[PDB]
């Protein structure tokens, strides 16, 4: 059973639902990005229309291998009229390909759903710039106060100077990083620049980095473990065991790696500052856990709220007890008081 909040009132839409069969009265199936929670269901055997981003869509025909028929890739920030009613597709600051979605429903009430996205001030200049929002359909993932991290920029200059100083010191050490989903790219990127080296990966992993529109892709990614020095390996080999099982096959190449470990916000962000952070060290190798989020924060989606100043709020995330509802609804409140909308 398809729920509430993944319905768009007064049009055939759905977002993000291919989870629950068949669902009564949709003409068009909205994706917002390429996550498996939000694409859970999705297959080859999907004989439904599809609306996404040029992204999302080349990842579902390589990857998900969804018959190109059913795929309709939409241009970004462009008034676009699907089944009588206009759409527009907005950047959403998550991984490549996300969107926001505004529809413009026959009835004169405007929606946004964010999908997931991480608030920027930017967005402040977008195609919202003009108008009236009555519905909010927002990415709660961080809504409290507790969540704090640093910018992704932050985040980026912190790897780069950690991984160039170490490989420096000694020529000889591999630098790894863990990856288990789309987004968070510019971790390996800007590590293996500022090394002089391309990323080395698995034959899948460069498959669906091929499928992302990154400008000069081919100067900067590789199946060829030995040409490379900074590799790809999934999220649950970057533990002590899995690293020394992965220096054994590099063939006396290297004596030492150092790796790294992206993950959203932790509770250590409520105690160490990002230039204070240490890693974890066992003989001849280290992990760092570095908190780059592709969700807004606190302070990013309050800002974000109090200038678009919605007359209804629904949100998509942590909607499953009670007290995180409460929670939730007491800050939209707080927000909208303080405000004065
Ligand atoms: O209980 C939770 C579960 O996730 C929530 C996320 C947003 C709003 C409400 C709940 N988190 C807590 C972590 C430690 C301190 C802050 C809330
Ligand atoms: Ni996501």
């Amino acid at each position: 059973t398809c729920p509430f909040y993944k319905k768009i009132p007064g049009t055939g839409f759905t977002v993000d639902a291919f989870q629950y069969g068949v669902v009564e009265g949709c003409t068009a199936y909205f994706l917002t990005h390429f996550h498996s929670d939000h694409y859970a269901g999705l297959s080859k055997h999907f004989t439904f229309p599809v609306y996404c981003s040029e992204i999302t869509g080349n990842l579902l025909k390589n990857k998900l291998h969804v018959q190109e028929q059913y795929i309709h890739p939409l241009p970004l920030d462009t008034e676009c009229i699907v089944n009588g009613v206009k759409v527009v597709l907005l950047d959403a600051n998550h991984c490549p390909g996300a969107v926001m979605i505004l529809f413009y429903l026959p009835n004169g009430t405007v929606i946004l759903h964010t999908g997931d996205f991480r608030a920027d001030p930017s967005m402040e200049r977008s195609l919202l710039a003009d108008q009236k929002v009555h519905m909010l359909y927002l990415d709660t993932t961080y809504c409290s106060p507790e969540y704090t991290f640093p910018s992704q920029q932050e985040v980026i200059r912190f790897a780069i100077n950690t991984a160039f100083e170490a490989v420096t010191l000694n020529p000889h050490a591999l630098v790894v990083c863990g990856t288990y989903s789309i987004g968070k790219e510019k971790v390996f990127l800007a590590i293996a620049d500022v090394l002089g080296s391309k990323v080395g990966m698995s034959q899948e992993k460069y498959k669906t980095l091929q499928c992302l529109n990154i400008p000069e892709i081919n100067s900067l990614i590789t199946t060829d473990m030995c040409s490379s020095l900074v590799h790809l390996l999934p999220m649950m080999q970057i533990n002590f065991k899995g690293l020394q099982s992965h220096l054994k096959k590099c063939g006396g190449k290297y004596n030492q790696i150092l790796a790294f470990r992206p993950t959203g916000w932790t509770h250590s962000n409520k105690f160490t500052r990002i230039a204070d952070v240490i890693p974890q060290t066992k003989g001849n190798i280290s992990i760092y856990g570095i908190p780059y989020s592709e969700h807004s924060s606190y302070l990013e989606m309050k800002r974000f709220v109090q200038w678009l100043k919605p007359q209804k709020i629904i949100p998509t995330v942590n909607v499953g007890t009670w007290k995180s509802r409460s929670t939730m609804e007491k800050y939209f409140r707080e927000w909208k008081l303080e405000a004065g909308y």
